[PDB]
């Protein structure tokens, strides 16, 4: 060989050395926001039972039989709310991704003739405490859908 392969190996190195990444900031969010998901989970329970042994929709933490929103925190979940049978969890605002400071999802069910479902994705509200009345969409700090698993992907026209 000559200098010249020489030259053209360090520049090779060089070019090596600094290469563009991947967006591993996204799966680090979805991993960040399964924790969010798992507390959510938890609230169920007892939406289930007051809404059978009642025949509405709990109002607010307190009917439902739960603790304050502000008590429900996690390492990465600042508090999780129930108004009218919706779960909300709302991320930090510090020690958290980039992406997902301050943003939330939401969890809801509908009732059917012989089972009830459950729904997750984006955040959603309810007006009354009616058991037939619909859910429409809240576009206020709303989570994007590329920090959120493929199942957890639903919307608020979802039957
Ligand atoms: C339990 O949740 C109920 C929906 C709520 N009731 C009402 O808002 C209306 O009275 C329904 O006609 C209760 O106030 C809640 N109980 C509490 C907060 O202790
Ligand atoms: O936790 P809670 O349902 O009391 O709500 C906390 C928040 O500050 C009120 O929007």
């Amino acid at each position: 060989f000559t200098l010249i392969e020489l030259m053209i190996v360090i520049a090779i190195v060089g070019i090596l050395a600094a290469v563009a990444l991947p967006a591993y900031q996204d799966y680090t969010a979805r991993a960040q926001v399964s924790e969010a998901i798992l507390l959510a989970e938890g609230q169920k329970s007892a939406v289930t039972e007051y809404y059978l042994n009642h025949g509405e929709w709990p109002g607010d933490n307190s009917s439902a039989g739960v603790a304050t929103s502000a008590d429900i925190k996690g390492k990465y979940v600042k508090e999780v709310e129930v108004k009218n049978g919706v779960i909300t969890a709302q991320m930090a605002s510090s020690n958290v991704n980039n992406e997902i400071k301050g943003k939330k999802l939401s969890l809801w069910a509908k009732r059917q003739d012989g089972s009830v479902k459950w729904f997750c994705g984006l955040p959603v509200a309810r007006d009354d405490t009616d058991s037939a009345t619909d859910v429409k969409a809240d576009t206020t700090d709303n989570i994007n859908t590329k920090h959120l698993p493929s199942t957890c992907r639903d919307d608020s026209s979802a039957s």
